């Protein structure tokens, strides 16, 4: 990167792209001090800053191979800037600073994407995005009654910016990416036309830059920096992972699903550990071993299923309930985070308390990986699991490494991902065992093989329904997570919001053109329609699983590309159609690899779908074989069973796509 003096200050560029511009009248950096409030209630945070100082660093001077910045001439410098390859390193010279703002040069028509897994807005331009892992919210839109009710009853509605997986990384339409190396609270402010502003509640070690001739090349570079995932295991291609939580009755319902012709790769029973009924619904018993009361012959059932070519998956998270038998084992070994007095810190998860396994203590992390992931899960015969949570570290607890919980909070999902990966690696099953996370932060990419979109409401809402999954996939894919999926039919049923047949079927239609089809009974299984309970829904589901299986050779080539190049399986239109600027904000269609275009129906009652077909070639409608020229809007019929999916006539996979007609 290139530092250049000007009349009154300096610029820093990557290539011909100016990134920072400083003068006394238009400073690049501001420094100061704040006292935050961050109140936690069941993984929801009410965050408010009290800024005591925000002071422009107007005065720059060269000092060896660095620049120092002070408030004004004749004042002691507060910040040092040092160029180091593709990074700007920052050193706090005034050790009182706990707030830093940095302005980066922006253009009027510029788009910015990333920010981790964003659930509402893909193109972040025009809005402000705090980056703090938490519950994403139920409803996530202060104008909906679901959100309002969630806020009033449990401070749980959230808003457009909340996510289980924030990351302080952006990709700019100017063909560079920026990454802030920090775990502190930070904010991306894209409200101004002429600059982007980053707020950090720390002076980060460095800010790193990635450039390239194409967006694809920059995503490759990012994925190499954060780490790539293994290829999907071959067993996944046998069909859907059926999610049931009905104890021994799960087996009979699976047989019913199978009798309809459904292609099944796995049975996922999150209640393998037992249930705990709460006011929220049928939650799980958070003690990570097979529960003989709920599944008295589970090991035998796993072997029966294996003989039928079906794997078995469970559930785990990084907390232990106080009333479970593992809790005193962990407490006795000193493996829990502590409170200010050195006692085990108890966290309320909603009508039950848990200890937090302290992964900053290497012995605790090793115990979790060896005893739970290794012995209780993999050695018990699980091929995979939901690896849940990560987003709830309160900021008033004490960690074994002595690092403030305010800094460890965002790091937690990555530490948790690493515990899972180490367990898997200790059994030689990297690339074969499949665990999936909803929570993330910088670095989760290297350890987690598959993301899921967390809890959507069981609806077609704009800010917590079906369509938000696509936003999540697109954003997280640019950040180097190649594989994304969602709960078919959503999760959260509260305040009378329950599934419909149509919702399930539309969600299944999308899921068949993603890496993994997986169902979930949700928080209130008997209040919500499940895939086995309606003949039409089940037959539609079976058919969609057959389509997914017929498409597996294509999906498998996309997984190979993901390993070779880092490119996500679900890509935004602009990644392959860079010279069509009007595509740059599209977030409800994706390219499934380079050769298929998918435009999910995300509203009730729709019989048709309108969308933009890009490029100058031909697109072939998957169900009819009708060809259409690229470069225009079209409207196609989308009855249930026939989502709006097209393939490139030029595709090397055309013979396969022709089969689906
Ligand atoms: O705050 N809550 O009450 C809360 C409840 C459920 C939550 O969902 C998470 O945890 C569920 C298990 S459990 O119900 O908390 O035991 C799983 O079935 C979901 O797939 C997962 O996303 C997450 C949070
Ligand atoms: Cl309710």
């Amino acid at each position: 990167m290139h530092f250049e003096t000007t009349k009154d200050g300096f610029t820093i560029a990557i290539g011909n792209r100016i990134i920072l511009s400083h003068s006394p009248d238009k400073p690049a950096f501001f420094a100061g001090f704040g006292e935050e409030r961050m109140d936690m209630y069941r993984g929801n945070f009410d965050i408010e800053d009290y800024v005591i100082e925000r002071t422009a660093l107007r005065h720059a001077e060269v000092s060896g191979d660095s620049v120092t910045l002070s408030s004004a001439p004749g004042q002691a410098p507060r910040l040092r800037l040092t160029l180091d390859g593709n990074a700007i390193r920052l050193t706090a010279l005034d050790e009182t600073i706990n707030r830093l703002w940095l302005r980066v040069v922006a253009e009027t028509d510029e788009h910015v994407w990333g920010g981790g897994e964003q659930m509402s807005y893909f193109d972040m331009r025009g809005r402000r995005f705090p980056l703090w892992t938490s519950e994403p919210g139920v409803g996530r839109d202060k104008t909906t009654e679901i959100t309002f009710k969630s806020d009033v009853s449990g401070k749980a509605g959230g808003d457009y910016y909340n996510t289980n997986y924030p990351q302080p990384t952006w990709l700019s339409s100017r063909k560079y990416a920026l990454h802030v190396e920090t775990s502190a609270y930070s904010v991306f402010d894209f409200r101004n036309g002429d600059f982007h502003e980053i707020e950090i509640w720390a002076v980060p070690e460095k800010i790193e830059f990635f450039a390239g001739d194409s967006f694809a090349d920059i995503v490759s570079a990012l994925s190499l920096h954060f780490g790539r995932q293994p290829e999907l295991p071959d067993w996944v291609y046998n069909g859907a992972i059926i999610g049931l939580k009905d104890g021994v009755n799960s087996f009979a319902r699976l047989e019913k699903i199978r009798a309809a012709g459904t292609k099944v790769s796995g049975l996922w029973c999150e209640d393998w550990v037992g249930l705990r009924q709460t006011s929220f619904g049928a939650r799980l018993f958070w003690d990570w071993q097979a529960n003989d009361t709920r599944y008295p012959h589970l090991r035998q059932k796993i072997a029966e299923l294996a003989d039928q070519g079906i794997r078995f998956l469970g559930y785990v998270n990084p907390y232990l309930c106080v009333d479970g038998p593992l809790f005193p084992v962990a407490e006795s070994a000193g493996y829990f985070a502590t409170d200010v007095d050195g006692k085990t810190a108890l966290v309320d998860f909603g009508e039950f308390d848990c200890g937090v396994v302290d992964f900053t203590n290497p012995a605790a992390a090793d115990w979790f990986a060896a005893a739970i992931i290794g012995k209780n899960m993999l050695d018990f015969g699980l091929s995979g699991w939901m690896a849940d949570f990560g987003e709830y570290l309160p900021i008033d607890i004490k960690l074994s490494n002595g690092v403030d919980a305010k800094l460890m909070h965002n790091a937690w999902p990555t530490l948790w991902a690493e515990v899972n990966a180490k367990g898997v690696e200790s059994r030689g099953k990297t690339g074969e065992a499949l665990f999936f996370m909803r929570a993330g932060f910088t670095g989760v990419q290297a350890h987690c093989p598959l993301i899921w979109g967390g809890n959507q409401s069981v609806d077609f809402s704009r800010h917590d329904g079906l369509v938000t999954v696509i936003c999540g996939a697109l954003s997280s894919g640019l950040m180097g997570n190649a594989y994304h999926h969602s709960d078919i039919g959503g999760y959260t049923s509260l305040f009378g919001n329950v599934r419909t047949a149509e919702l399930i079927m539309r969600w299944t239609e999308m899921a068949a053109f993603t890496p993994v089809m997986r169902t979930h009974e949700g928080n209130r299984p008997r209040d919500n329609l499940q895939i086995d309970q309606d003949e039409t829904v089940l037959a539609h589901f079976a058919r969609m699983t057959a389509i997914y299986v017929a498409l597996a050779p294509y999906l498998k080539s996309l997984s190979a590309e993901a390993a070779k190049t880092g490119l996500p399986v679900q890509r935004p239109l602009f990644l392959h159609y860079e010279n069509e600027p009007q595509t740059y904000a599209v977030q409800d269609c994706y390219l499934y690899g380079a050769d298929m275009l998918v435009a999910p129906v995300w509203k009730a009652g729709e019989t048709q779908r309108s969308l933009y077909l890009p490029g100058h070639g031909e697109w072939v409608h998957l169900w009819s074989g009708k060809r259409h020229a690229g470069g225009r809007d079209i409207t196609v019929e989308t009855p249930l069973g026939e989502p709006a999916v097209f393939y490139r006539a030029d595709s090397s996979h055309h013979r396969l796509f022709e089969q689906l007609r």
